DNA sequence: GCTACGATCG
DNA sequence: CGATCGGTAGC
């Protein structure tokens, strides 16, 4: 019932210092989160890149403070075609991106504004807000179709440069990845299809659970807690947000934090330092 | 008031 | 189990 995120370890196993900080956050309503003092934290965090999930907001409405964000001058956004005030992702960065694509190159899955790929120098970044299988699992059957595709797309990317996948990947991979593993085997985020698909994901590319790789033992590390009950004040949550990065990035991997004390939404931000 | 983002205790 | 009372942000 504890979990206290450890200190920020800013060095690789090789030896050299950090040279890239990536923060990702499922803000649960961009606007609201903003009023909730989110940018103060952002400005306070100083990530070189900031991926945001569930922005649930279209560009011709984006809060003004955004542009006013200093070291994040390059802002890219994505929203659902027919879904007003739904899904939506946003990638922000200090250094400008060589190439920036939206979605995973697939019609039916791209129509919800859930993916953004930012190509860089030493690596590539994708930020995603994975399709919730919904309550009663009304969408689990479809979900798996996304996954089938998603891993397919990501693999072809990990063929040129080191890939960095982050966002609400919407899955409690292992039982260690949620406070109550047993009591949720028949609730979204923990289905054996989702979990399997996720594992299948790791192997296929392949990719690595940055955090898990740093704390294989460390339990109670949740990045999401439902608003229901006093969930957060009781740390009874799930860890649905990850930093999956190609194998080649592991000798450069510094840390993977779960900034729990960061208040703003049902999810907490997650930062990835890279000694690139 | 509803709709898409699950811990409780029968 | 599995029914459900039930915190949000946004239409």
């Amino acid at each position: 019932a504890l979990y206290e995120d450890p200190p920020d370890h800013k060095t690789s196993p090789s030896g050299k210092p950090a040279t890239l900080k990536i923060c990702s956050w499922n803000v649960d309503g961009l606007r609201a989160w903003i009023k909730k003092k989110g940018l103060d934290w952002v400005k306070e965090e100083a990530p070189d890149i900031l991926c945001l999930q569930e922005t649930k907001c279209s560009e011709n409405k984006l809060p003004a403070e955004l542009q006013e964000l200093p070291g994040l001058s390059h802002q890219y956004w994505s929203a659902p075609s027919d879904k007003e005030g739904y899904s939506g992702v946003g990638l922000l960065s200090r250094q400008c991106p060589l190439k920036v694509s939206y979605g995973i190159g697939d019609e039916e899955h791209d129509q919800e504004g859930r993916v953004i790929v930012a190509e860089f120098d030493s690596f590539v970044l994708v930020t995603a807000y994975v399709p919730n299988a919904g309550r009663g699992l009304v969408r689990l059957e479809y979900r798996q179709r996304w996954d089938e595709a998603f891993r397919k797309f990501l693999k072809g990317l990990a063929s040129r440069k080191p890939l960095v996948l982050c966002g609400d990947l919407n899955v409690a991979h292992e039982e260690i990845d949620l406070r109550n593993p047993k009591g949720n085997k028949k609730n979204a985020g923990f289905t054996p299809q989702e979990r399997q698909g996720f594992g299948e994901l790791l192997q296929a590319v392949p990719l690595a659970d940055s955090f898990r790789h740093l704390y294989p033992n460390t339990p109670y590390a949740y990045t999401f807690w439902t608003y229901m009950m006093n969930a957060r004040s009781k740390n009874v949550g799930w860890r649905l947000d990850y930093f999956l990065l190609s194998h080649s990035l592991l000798p450069a991997l510094c840390d993977s934090k779960i900034r729990s004390k960061a208040l703003g939404s049902d999810h907490c931000p997650i930062t990835l330092y890279l000694a690139l």
